């Protein structure tokens, strides 16, 4: 178990790395490729490379040692890049979709531009930065006996200090809500009339270039679809187990204190998997990704 775990760490490190580079560099190489949609993915792969690099080697050393051996200031920074990180990517994903959605449904009210893009983009980290700053004061590194932290820190654990019970089920029930249930329940409603738009609609005078219009705009539909869709299976597990845990009181039996840890052990890495997936998503939904990724393999090999 312990080795696979490193494995699995690993093998995420160097792919959600190199695929997330390959994929900024291919939307700069390739000019009509800096699409409004494309730029929001870059921002969505800085997010990636941001946790990647940063959060997931404190994500190893912490599932695998079950301590904190990083000091106090990094249990205060680390936590909050990786909250940052999965900010700036549900608040990425819903400005796609909305994106797409004032562009199949309602086409005429808003334009977007690579210009208005860059400024959401900006909006996107003002806001990331700002909400989770709460969730940074909270972090602690505290021993289990505090006299011991004078010692050694194999024995010291960052986790959140909360002064009574009701404010951790407050807090821990609205970034629930606000970052993964309404995101992803306005998504899927989104894209689902954004289906029904790209398949279905008939009108009998359409011109042969509001076709060619319609064939290119499904083929980005669904990749955008299978990319909200990994994320929102590989977010739900870390999900549900932080309100079970936080809200509903759970896992404080030591029973079954060796399933628990593997559960949450495997919900830490399918946040970074999600990092890891998407570049490999453009790969094969997207032939002008899959063009770029090509030619970046070429000038290596
Ligand atoms: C988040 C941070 C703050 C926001 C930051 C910005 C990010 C925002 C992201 C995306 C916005 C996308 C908007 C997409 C809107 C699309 C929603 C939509 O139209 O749904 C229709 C109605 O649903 C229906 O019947 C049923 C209505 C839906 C009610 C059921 C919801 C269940 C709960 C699930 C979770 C809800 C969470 C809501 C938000 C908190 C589908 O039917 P139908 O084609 O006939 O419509 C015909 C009708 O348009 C005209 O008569
Ligand atoms: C090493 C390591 N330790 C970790 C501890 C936690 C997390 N992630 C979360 O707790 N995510 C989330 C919590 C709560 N609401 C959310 C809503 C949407 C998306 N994500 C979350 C990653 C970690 O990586
Ligand atoms: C919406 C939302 N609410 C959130 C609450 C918490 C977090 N993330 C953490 O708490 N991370 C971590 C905590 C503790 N040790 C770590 C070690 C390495 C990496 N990460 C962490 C993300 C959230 O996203
Ligand atoms: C019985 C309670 C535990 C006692 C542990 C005593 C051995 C600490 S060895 C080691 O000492 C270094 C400085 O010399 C520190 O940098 C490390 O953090 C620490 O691990
Ligand atoms: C020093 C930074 C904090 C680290 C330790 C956090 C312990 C609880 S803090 C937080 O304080 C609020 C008032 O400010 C209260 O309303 C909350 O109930 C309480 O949870
Ligand atoms: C969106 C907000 C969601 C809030 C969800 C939690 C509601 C409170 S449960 C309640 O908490 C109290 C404080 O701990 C205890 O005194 C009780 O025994 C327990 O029944
Ligand atoms: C066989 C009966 C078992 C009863 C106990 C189940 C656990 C209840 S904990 C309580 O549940 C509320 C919802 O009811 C949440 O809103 C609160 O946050 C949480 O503190």
């Amino acid at each position: 178990y312990a080795w696979v775990l490193i494995a699995a760490y690993v093998a995420v490190f160097v792919v959600a790395l190199v695929g997330n580079t390959l994929v900024c560099l291919a939307v700069w190489r390739n000019h009509h490729m800096r699409t409004v949609t494309n730029y929001f993915l870059v921002n969505l792969s800085l997010a990636d490379v941001l946790a990647t690099a940063i959060c997931l080697p404190a994500s190893l050393l912490v599932d695998i040692t079950e301590s904190w051996l990083f000091g106090h200031a990094l249990c205060k920074v680390i936590p909050y890049l990786q909250a940052v990180s999965v900010s700036v990517a549900v608040l990425t994903l819903s400005f796609i979709a909305l994106d797409r959605w004032y562009a199949i449904c309602h086409p005429l009210l808003f334009k977007s531009t690579a210009r208005r893009a860059l400024g959401s983009i900006l909006g996107i980290w003002a806001v990331s930065l700002a909400i989770m700053v709460p969730q940074a004061a909270v972090m602690e590194c505290s021993s289990v006996l505090p006299e011991l932290a004078a010692r050694t820190r194999a024995f010291s654990v960052c986790d959140e200090r909360w002064a009574d019970d009701l404010a951790p089920k407050i807090y821990h029930s609205c970034f629930f809500i606000v970052t993964y249930l309404a995101p992803l329940g306005l998504m899927a409603m989104a894209y689902f009339q954004i289906f029904r738009k790209l398949w279905g609609r008939q009108i009998p005078g359409t011109t042969s270039a509001e076709v060619k219009q319609m064939r290119a705009r499904r083929k980005t539909a669904k990749m955008l679809m299978v990319v909200v869709l990994v994320f929102a299976l590989c977010y739900l597990p870390i999900s549900v187990l932080n309100v079970l845990k936080r809200v509903f009181g759970m896992f404080r039996q030591a029973s079954d204190r060796e399933a628990v840890y593997a559960a949450f052990t495997f919900s830490h890495w399918l946040v970074y998997a999600n990092s890891a997936a998407n570049p490999i998503i453009y790969n094969f939904l997207s032939g002008k990704f899959r063009e770029q990724f090509k030619a970046a393999f070429s000038w290596w090999l």
